């Protein structure tokens, strides 16, 4: 199953940066959503669910065909909540009709990571949309209320390693959860619209304590007011999770460099990059901008 790369006819760098400056904007103009979280954490959401049904046995999956646009992949039951970040992101692709759907929803998440003072995430252009007939079935992200192994596990179906997990679930501690979306209620630290390492931190430093939710859910409660899933929780109960949690709590720009790698990585999985395709873009911010 190959999927090559392919540039939008005629576009390049400036083009692109076009359409994260309005992804950027927007974030920026509407800022009252989720009690004043904003669209950020959703759309990095949006952008690792998209990416996260990739399947390396078969290269199905992935952010290639953009078929979250799909019923099917729209309304798997996991994906709760996301229609916010599809709904954010629909005007911008009326006004950039010629990016495609798997551009538009990975950029979305890039565009939110550098937005809210993550690092920067090298991209890459030319998804290429593909049929309803691509779209993948319901059940290909992980659950939450499984352990380490699970966790492992289901990562070695996107060649992601330990490293790369750690990484990737740390999500630089942004938004929440939300019982009436998960079964699960609360963040996981004080500042959930910042891309930081907090979530290490807390993990490590706060008193938790196992208990059920509204949902009769369980999930690990702190005197702050974070939770932590069961699957964030057995991050410290492996003793090789455990080694890179108290890597990143202790080194802030290890951390951002290793996301970087990986949340690139995981958008990239399953296409196929030519040699004369253009190197990937690092978009400035608008704060670099001046804009
Ligand atoms: C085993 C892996 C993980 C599981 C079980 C999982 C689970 C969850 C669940 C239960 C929520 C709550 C959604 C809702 O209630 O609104 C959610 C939120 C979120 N997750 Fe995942 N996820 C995991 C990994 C990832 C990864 C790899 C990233 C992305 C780089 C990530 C990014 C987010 C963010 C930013 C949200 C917050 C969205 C918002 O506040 O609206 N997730 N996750």
């Amino acid at each position: 199953l190959v999927h090559v790369a392919s540039v939008e006819k005629g576009r390049s760098y400036e083009d692109f940066q076009k359409v994260y400056n309005a992804i950027a904007l927007k974030l920026r103009e509407d800022d009252e959503y989720d009690n004043y979280i904003g669209y950020g954490p959703v759309l990095v959401r949006l952008a690792w669910h998209i990416s996260g049904t990739w399947d390396k046995h078969d290269n199905t999956g992935g952010s290639y065909g953009g078929t979250y646009r799909f019923k099917k992949e729209f309304n798997d039951p996991s994906n709760a909540g996301l229609q916010n970040g599809f709904k954010f992101l629909e005007p911008i692709h009326k006004e950039f009709p010629w990016i495609s759907s798997g551009d538009l929803f990975s950029l979305g998440g890039v565009t939110a990571v550098q937005e809210m003072q993550g690092p920067k995430i090298p991209w890459r252009c030319g998804r290429v949309d593909t049929p309803e007939d691509t779209t993948p079935d319901n059940g290909r992200l992980p659950d939450a209320d499984k352990d380490a192994g699970y966790v492992r596990t289901f990562f070695q179906r996107l060649n992601m390693n330990d490293r790369e997990v750690v990484a990737l679930m740390g999500a630089g501690a942004l938004g929440k959860t939300h019982l009436k979306n998960s079964g699960y209620e609360g963040p996981w630290g004080a500042a959930n619209n910042v891309f930081t390492n907090e979530f290490y931190l807390n993990l490590l430093n706060e008193d938790w304590k196992l208990e059920k939710n509204d949902a009769n859910n369980e999930q690990w409660d702190s005197k702050s007011g974070y939770m932590m899933l069961p699957t964030d929780y057995s991050l410290i109960q492996d003793p090789k999770y455990l080694s890179i949690v108290k890597e990143y709590a202790n080194d802030q720009d290890k951390f951002f460099k290793d996301f970087s790698k990986a949340f690139e990585k995981l958008l990239e999985n399953g296409i196929t990059f030519p040699k004369d395709a253009p190197s990937p873009f690092i978009f400035k911010t608008l704060e670099e901008q001046g804009l």
